[PDB]
């Protein structure tokens, strides 16, 4: 009834329970659905982040998304469109006035959203003496004192920064804190049960951790040295990413609960970047691929065989969202690792896709 053959669950199972027996990664876990129903998930191994003794990785464990954090800040944004309160064409300087001076003033917001805007990837935080990077104005000021790495509309150049931006710029025209907007508008609105900017000191006993970096911040109450959590910190559960993929799948709502219209929905998805663009990820150039607002359109077709129109995030950390409209198939997963490992992250989807049926 979902069409899958489930040889490719034990095969699934047995791909990330070996990389956990060979210490590769300390825990897994995924969920999957045809349709809109789930009809295979589970979770593997343990977790400890040095300071007590290893616990079993749940269903429902808590866990960062890193980088998925930017598929809300999209959403966001993109209701402030619908509202009329955002216009995409918009300059940043008419919202944030320190971007009025040469090259800043050239930055709309649909750069920002899909990485066009020629911000480096990372601010230096090492050269902010005096600065307290947590403040948002002083975070600006830092921001528009340090040269831009391309004009904008020149390459795509992932951008933790420009996701930082759009938070402050989701403060600005809302009057309240982006995390109190995205609380309210996405996380309450979509029904999503286990997803906090700041987890609830009684369920952070729940939250997976692998390291000693992730407890320290687990008990933090700010992000270390931004202004927001727009760009990474949300933590998550594998239901709540699975509910926002098929909130995208869905075109802006899951039964009763409704983000965003179709209309809007079909432009996030499509491909928004100038073709021929030259793309770089952490200084390296990639292979060409098409982005939506916020929404990876890669990897897709091609030698892979998720479908073409297939769209994504992955999140540091690490973690996946992947949706495919024309198989009515959504994968969404969590491997905890300490570094990027593509069997653990990525070849995965071949062994799941290759088990989708004829409906």
């Amino acid at each position: 009834n979902p069409a899958f053959d489930m040889k490719q669950i034990n095969a699934l199972n047995g791909h990330y329970q070996t990389m956990i027996d060979n210490g590769d990664l300390q825990c897994a876990s995924y969920m999957m659905s045809r349709g809109g129903e789930v009809f295979a998930a589970e979770s593997l191994g343990e977790f400890t982040g040095g300071q007590k003794e290893k616990q079993t990785f749940q269903l429902d464990t808590i866990r960062e998304i890193g980088s998925l954090t930017k598929v809300f800040t999209a959403v966001a944004v993109m209701q402030l469109v619908e509202k009329g309160l955002l216009d995409l064409k918009m300059p940043v300087k008419l919202i944030l006035p320190a971007f009025d001076k040469p090259g800043f003033g050239e930055i709309k917001i649909l750069h920002l959203l899909t990485h066009t805007a020629g911000l480096s990837f990372e601010l230096d935080i090492q050269k902010a003496e005096g600065i307290d990077l947590t403040n948002e104005e002083e975070w600006i000021n830092y921001l528009v004192s340090t040269p831009l790495e391309y004009g904008v509309d020149e390459a795509w150049n992932y951008s933790r920064t420009g996701f930082v931006i759009l938070g402050i710029i989701i403060s600005k025209v809302t009057g309240v804190s982006y995390e109190q907007y995205v609380t309210k508008h996405i996380i309450e609105a979509l029904g999503l049960e286990r997803t906090y900017f700041y987890v609830p000191d009684t369920l952070k006993e729940e939250v997976c951790v692998i390291s000693e970096h992730e407890c320290v911040q687990l008990e933090k109450s700010h992000h270390p040295y931004f202004p927001n959590k727009a760009t990474s910190g949300l933590y998550s559960s594998l239901r709540d990413i699975w509910k926002l993929a098929e909130m995208f799948r869905n075109k802006g709502r899951l039964k009763d609960k409704k983000l965003l219209g179709r209309k809007t929905v079909e432009a996030m998805l499509r491909n928004q970047i100038k073709p021929g663009l030259p793309f770089y990820f952490f200084g390296a150039p990639r292979e060409e691929g098409g982005f939506g607002l916020g929404i990876n359109l890669w990897p897709a077709g091609d030698h892979y065989f998720m479908t073409e129109g297939t769209f994504s995030h992955l999140g540091m950390g690490w973690c996946g969202m992947f949706s495919d409209p024309a198989e009515d198939f959504t994968y969404v997963f969590f491997t905890p690792i300490s570094e990027f490992h593509p069997h653990a992250v990525l070849t995965p989807l071949n062994i799941v896709w290759a088990g989708i049926e004829l409906e």
